[PDB]
């Protein structure tokens, strides 16, 4: 049962639009099974049903890191990254990271 | 050189969020080569760099129709569908349809 140790953007961060989103876990991820979806849950001034933003997901420089690369620049608003992490123990762990763009 | 004959949502339409976007061409499309990308170009009150929205593209009930299915509900704003149509004549034709959601 791997744990999300940290991320950039960090949970609850509000700032610049990220070129890539890094999720750092407590255990080495098995890439074939670990995934993420990026959704926008609000624009400034108005919440909306989650709208899936095109993104690619891959491994980073470290086996414990999952990288989400939006296909395009993220506009101002609120986003969530819904993640699934699987290590060598085979248990699928899910969670979400929420952050805001300026 | 196939032509876009019509679409739903229609070019410049402003109304409800579409469950699917249909593009109707003058010639039968070859599915392997015909494609589309859906981007959002504005929220209400603010234009922004085009942000790619996750969508699947396939053929409709008629060989002349290309269907774009957003993965999630489209929020209010302006969208463009950047399309590539290829018929049996092999010439790749591109264009864009712009519409607004309520
Ligand atoms: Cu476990
Ligand atoms: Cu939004
Ligand atoms: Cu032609
Ligand atoms: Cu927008």
């Amino acid at each position: 049962h791997p744990k999300l140790v940290s991320s950039t953007p960090a949970e609850g961060s509000e700032g610049a639009a990220p070129a890539k989103i890094e999720l750092h876990f407590s255990e080495n991820l098995v890439t074939q099974f670990s995934g993420a979806k990026l959704v926008m849950t609000a624009m400034p001034g108005m919440e909306h049903s989650p709208m899936a933003v095109k993104a690619a997901v891959s491994g980073g420089g470290d086996p414990k890191t999952m990288v989400i690369t939006p296909a395009s620049p993220l506009t101002a608003g609120t986003y969530k990254v819904d993640w699934r992490a699987v290590s060598s123990d085979t248990h699928p762990i899910t969670g979400s990271v929420t952050f805001k763009v300026k």
